[PDB]
């Protein structure tokens, strides 16, 4: 990015029992824009694929994610948070990476 986009954050809730772990993600968004809606991007380290999902609209691409959250539920002014979450399975690894990316920029982990 040669100039300065965004910079949001989003934090993770993991929540599992004997293998498929729910996930309690929350954004959080600093930059200093009208967030109505959008399209994060990142990926899946380890074979942590979601499944269910509510107030995101989550797509693994083959081993990668992306999550397009709705208008609605994603109606937060530049000072402000955001929260969807999901279930996902997998075997005992690493999942959350750590600085995804929003819809065209950035996004440490919280």
């Amino acid at each position: 990015a040669s100039s300065g986009p965004a910079g949001c954050q989003v934090l993770w809730g993991v929540n599992q029992w004997n293998t498929g772990f729910t996930a309690n993600v929350t954004v959080k968004n600093t930059s200093s824009a009208p967030v109505d809606g959008w399209t994060l991007t990142f990926s899946f380290p380890s074979g942590q694929q979601v499944t269910q999902a509510w107030s995101s609209t989550v797509t693994q691409s083959g081993s990668a994610v992306t999550v397009r959250n709705a208008p609605w539920n994603g109606s937060i002014p530049a000072g402000g948070t955001a929260q969807f979450g999901f279930n996902g399975s997998h075997t005992g690894t690493n999942a959350a990476p750590t600085a995804f990316s929003l819809n065209g920029t950035p996004c440490t982990v919280g």
